[PDB]
Protein backbone atom coordinates (compact mmCIF):
# COMPACT_ATOMS: atom_id res chain seq x y z
CA UNK A 1 0.00 0.00 0.00
CA UNK A 2 1.48 3.74 -1.29
CA UNK A 3 0.71 6.20 1.54
CA UNK A 4 -1.00 9.33 0.74
CA UNK A 5 1.96 11.41 0.34
CA UNK A 6 3.77 8.62 -1.86
CA UNK A 7 0.75 9.10 -4.07
CA UNK A 8 0.67 12.57 -3.94
CA UNK A 9 4.30 12.52 -5.53
CA UNK A 10 3.45 10.06 -8.47
CA UNK A 11 0.31 12.07 -9.34
CA UNK A 12 2.03 15.43 -9.13
CA UNK A 13 4.84 13.93 -11.72
CA UNK A 14 1.93 12.40 -13.69
CA UNK A 15 0.55 15.47 -14.10
CA UNK A 16 3.39 16.89 -15.58
CA UNK A 17 3.34 13.62 -18.34
CA UNK A 18 -0.01 15.00 -19.10
CA UNK A 19 1.21 17.77 -21.01
CA UNK A 20 2.78 15.94 -23.35
CA UNK A 21 1.48 12.54 -23.36
CA UNK A 22 2.50 11.91 -26.99
CA UNK A 23 6.41 13.01 -26.61
CA UNK A 24 6.47 10.71 -23.28
CA UNK A 25 5.17 7.71 -25.40
CA UNK A 26 7.66 7.89 -28.12
CA UNK A 27 10.06 8.23 -25.42
CA UNK A 28 9.09 5.55 -23.56
CA UNK A 29 8.77 2.98 -26.46
CA UNK A 30 11.69 3.96 -28.10
CA UNK A 31 13.40 3.05 -24.48
CA UNK A 32 12.18 0.18 -24.34
CA UNK A 33 12.65 -1.50 -27.75
CA UNK A 34 15.86 0.02 -27.42
CA UNK A 35 16.95 -1.74 -24.14
CA UNK A 36 14.84 -4.81 -24.64
CA UNK A 37 14.86 -6.02 -28.50
CA UNK A 38 12.55 -8.58 -27.78
CA UNK A 39 9.75 -6.19 -26.84
CA UNK A 40 9.54 -4.91 -30.15
CA UNK A 41 8.84 -8.60 -31.23
CA UNK A 42 5.49 -8.64 -29.59
CA UNK A 43 4.21 -5.83 -31.91
CA UNK A 44 3.49 -7.06 -35.13
CA UNK A 45 2.97 -3.41 -36.05
CA UNK A 46 6.30 -2.07 -35.17
CA UNK A 47 8.20 -5.00 -36.17
CA UNK A 48 9.55 -3.36 -39.56
CA UNK A 49 11.01 -0.61 -37.49
CA UNK A 50 14.83 -1.02 -37.53
CA UNK A 51 16.26 2.12 -36.28
CA UNK A 52 15.20 4.49 -33.68
CA UNK A 53 14.98 7.38 -36.44
CA UNK A 54 11.98 5.38 -37.76
CA UNK A 55 10.56 4.41 -34.55
CA UNK A 56 10.61 8.41 -33.99
CA UNK A 57 9.14 8.84 -37.89
CA UNK A 58 6.36 6.28 -36.86
CA UNK A 59 2.80 8.00 -36.33
CA UNK A 60 1.43 5.23 -35.59
CA UNK A 61 3.75 4.27 -32.98
CA UNK A 62 3.28 7.84 -31.26
CA UNK A 63 -0.31 6.55 -31.51
CA UNK A 64 0.17 3.03 -29.30
CA UNK A 65 2.30 5.24 -26.89
CA UNK A 66 -0.60 7.45 -25.94
CA UNK A 67 -3.24 4.80 -25.90
CA UNK A 68 -0.84 2.74 -23.47
CA UNK A 69 0.29 6.23 -20.79
CA UNK A 70 -3.44 7.01 -21.14
CA UNK A 71 -4.77 3.62 -19.46
CA UNK A 72 -1.91 3.65 -16.88
CA UNK A 73 -3.10 7.32 -16.35
CA UNK A 74 -6.15 6.01 -15.24
CA UNK A 75 -4.95 3.68 -13.10
CA UNK A 76 -2.48 5.69 -11.15
CA UNK A 77 -5.20 8.33 -10.61
CA UNK A 78 -6.96 5.30 -8.51
CA UNK A 79 -4.35 5.31 -6.72
CA UNK A 80 -4.01 1.58 -5.74
CA UNK A 81 -8.48 0.86 -6.03
CA UNK A 82 -7.57 0.12 -9.86
CA UNK A 83 -8.99 -3.04 -9.93
CA UNK A 84 -11.65 -2.28 -12.63
CA UNK A 85 -9.24 -1.04 -15.27
CA UNK A 86 -6.62 -3.40 -14.65
CA UNK A 87 -8.59 -6.52 -14.53
CA UNK A 88 -8.95 -5.87 -18.72
CA UNK A 89 -5.07 -5.23 -19.19
CA UNK A 90 -4.26 -8.28 -17.25
CA UNK A 91 -6.18 -10.62 -19.39
CA UNK A 92 -5.94 -8.95 -22.68
CA UNK A 93 -2.18 -8.65 -22.10
CA UNK A 94 -1.62 -12.62 -21.24
CA UNK A 95 -4.19 -14.24 -23.30
CA UNK A 96 -4.29 -11.89 -26.59
CA UNK A 97 -0.81 -9.45 -26.78
CA UNK A 98 1.01 -12.95 -24.53
CA UNK A 99 3.03 -9.83 -22.71
CA UNK A 100 5.31 -11.58 -19.86
CA UNK A 101 5.41 -10.09 -16.75
CA UNK A 102 9.20 -9.69 -17.21
CA UNK A 103 8.44 -6.51 -19.68
CA UNK A 104 5.98 -5.42 -17.77
CA UNK A 105 9.18 -4.67 -15.45
CA UNK A 106 10.80 -3.22 -18.50
CA UNK A 107 8.54 -0.88 -19.62
CA UNK A 108 8.35 0.75 -15.96
CA UNK A 109 12.16 0.77 -16.37
CA UNK A 110 11.43 2.59 -19.31
CA UNK A 111 8.94 4.95 -18.04
CA UNK A 112 11.14 5.90 -15.12
CA UNK A 113 14.45 6.18 -16.99
CA UNK A 114 12.17 8.88 -19.61
CA UNK A 115 10.64 10.65 -16.31
CA UNK A 116 13.82 11.29 -14.76
CA UNK A 117 15.07 12.54 -18.27
CA UNK A 118 11.97 15.00 -18.72
CA UNK A 119 11.10 15.89 -14.92
CA UNK A 120 14.46 16.21 -12.87
CA UNK A 121 12.31 18.85 -10.58
CA UNK A 122 9.45 17.43 -9.82
CA UNK A 123 11.13 13.87 -9.84
CA UNK A 124 13.88 13.70 -7.44
CA UNK A 125 14.48 10.05 -5.21
CA UNK A 126 11.35 11.00 -2.76
CA UNK A 127 9.00 10.90 -5.83
CA UNK A 128 11.32 7.98 -7.79
CA UNK A 129 10.51 5.75 -4.96
CA UNK A 130 6.87 6.81 -5.33
CA UNK A 131 6.03 5.74 -8.79
CA UNK A 132 8.56 2.29 -8.14
CA UNK A 133 6.20 1.36 -5.88
CA UNK A 134 3.02 2.74 -7.96
CA UNK A 135 4.28 0.38 -11.00
CA UNK A 136 5.25 -2.23 -8.53
CA UNK A 137 2.20 -2.64 -7.20
CA UNK A 138 0.55 -2.59 -10.74
CA UNK A 139 2.80 -5.66 -11.96
CA UNK A 140 2.13 -7.48 -9.03
CA UNK A 141 -2.05 -7.18 -9.50
CA UNK A 142 -0.82 -7.98 -13.34
CA UNK A 143 0.93 -10.86 -12.08
CA UNK A 144 -1.81 -12.30 -10.06
CA UNK A 145 -4.30 -12.31 -12.30
CA UNK A 146 -1.93 -13.77 -14.99
CA UNK A 147 -1.75 -16.78 -12.43
CA UNK A 148 -5.14 -16.70 -12.30
CA UNK A 149 -4.99 -17.39 -15.98
CA UNK A 150 -2.35 -19.69 -16.20
CA UNK A 151 -0.06 -17.46 -17.80
CA UNK A 152 3.37 -18.20 -17.32
C1 LIG B 1 2.39 0.26 -18.39
C2 LIG B 1 2.21 -0.85 -19.11
C3 LIG B 1 1.19 -1.07 -20.19
C4 LIG B 1 0.02 -0.46 -20.43
C5 LIG B 1 -0.63 0.56 -19.54
C6 LIG B 1 -0.48 -0.98 -21.66
C7 LIG B 1 -1.72 -0.56 -22.20
C8 LIG B 1 -2.18 -1.06 -23.38
C9 LIG B 1 -3.45 -0.70 -23.89
C10 LIG B 1 -4.41 0.26 -23.25
C11 LIG B 1 -3.59 -1.38 -25.05
C12 LIG B 1 -4.80 -1.30 -25.91
C13 LIG B 1 -5.92 -2.16 -25.28
C14 LIG B 1 -5.57 -3.62 -25.01
O1 LIG B 1 -5.36 -4.40 -25.98
O2 LIG B 1 -5.56 -4.09 -23.84
C15 LIG B 1 -2.44 -2.16 -25.27
C16 LIG B 1 -2.22 -2.96 -26.37
C17 LIG B 1 -1.02 -3.65 -26.52
N1 LIG B 1 -0.02 -3.80 -25.61
FE1 LIG B 1 0.15 -2.93 -23.93
N2 LIG B 1 0.35 -1.90 -22.14
C18 LIG B 1 1.42 -1.99 -21.33
C19 LIG B 1 2.54 -2.84 -21.49
C20 LIG B 1 2.84 -3.58 -22.63
C21 LIG B 1 4.08 -4.13 -22.93
C22 LIG B 1 5.29 -4.08 -22.00
C23 LIG B 1 3.98 -4.72 -24.20
C24 LIG B 1 4.97 -5.44 -25.03
C25 LIG B 1 6.24 -5.62 -24.67
C26 LIG B 1 2.63 -4.53 -24.62
C27 LIG B 1 2.14 -4.92 -25.86
C28 LIG B 1 0.91 -4.49 -26.31
C29 LIG B 1 0.43 -4.93 -27.60
C30 LIG B 1 1.14 -5.84 -28.58
C31 LIG B 1 -0.78 -4.42 -27.72
C32 LIG B 1 -1.66 -4.57 -28.93
C33 LIG B 1 -1.33 -3.36 -29.80
C34 LIG B 1 -1.59 -3.67 -31.23
O3 LIG B 1 -0.84 -4.48 -31.85
O4 LIG B 1 -2.54 -3.09 -31.80
N3 LIG B 1 2.00 -3.80 -23.69
N4 LIG B 1 -1.60 -2.01 -24.18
Amino acid sequence: VLSEGEWQLVLHVWAKVEADVAGHGQDILIRLFKSHPETLEKFDRFKHLKTEAEMKASEDLKKHGVTALTALGAILKKKGHHEAELKPLAQSHATKHKIPIKYLEFYSEAIIHVLHSRHPGNFGADAQGAMNKALELFRKDIAAKYKELGYQ
